[PDB]
């Protein structure tokens, strides 16, 4: 149940990380539609398909989720240290004794 | 500015499963309080520690992302594939399109 909670986070994570990168792309789109007309390329595309990622007006994010999930899964955590980890593993254990004592 | 939005959606994501598997697990706790006072404990310890994490009775979860944070952070998606991924980037597309062209 747990391990199923944290998928379903982690692709939540995802499609509002997909959201606001594509939505911040489409507001600047040309009068013929090239970013729009790619959009609906995206949403028809075989999930077998790669070739289409590697020449494409997409946002960047979007054609390496595609092209490597697991490796575009890395980039996102790279700028985050063992040491803001654990602080943020001390800060919430606090947060947590406070609210379960009732001093919270 | 997205990378730091990305980077921010993580740690939230961990601060929630911290929250969750922490909660269900004080729940059950001894009348001696022998898993308040190891969660108080961890609050307390140098980030540069480790030994306390080895024989532990707080959650597997809590000490695997402690010891290692960057190995968590892959369990955690472990269960998400390419294929997976690849329909989710269609169906966000697909929705976005719907929403952006006021279909829907």
């Amino acid at each position: 149940f747990f391990k199923d909670y944290q998928k379903k986070n982690v692709m939540r994570l995802l499609q509002d990380s997909l959201e606001k990168i594509i939505n911040e792309w489409l507001k600047t789109d040309d009068e013929s539609h090239t970013k729009l007309k790619s959009l609906q390329e995206l949403s028809e595309m075989d999930i077998n398909a790669t070739s289409f990622a590697e020449h494409s007006p997409l946002p960047d994010f979007v054609t390496r989720l595609w092209l490597d999930p697991h490796k575009a899964l890395d980039a996102m955590d790279k700028n985050i240290s063992k040491n803001e980890i654990r602080k943020l593993i001390k800060e919430t254990a606090r947060e947590i004794e406070l609210v379960f004592t009732h001093q919270k």
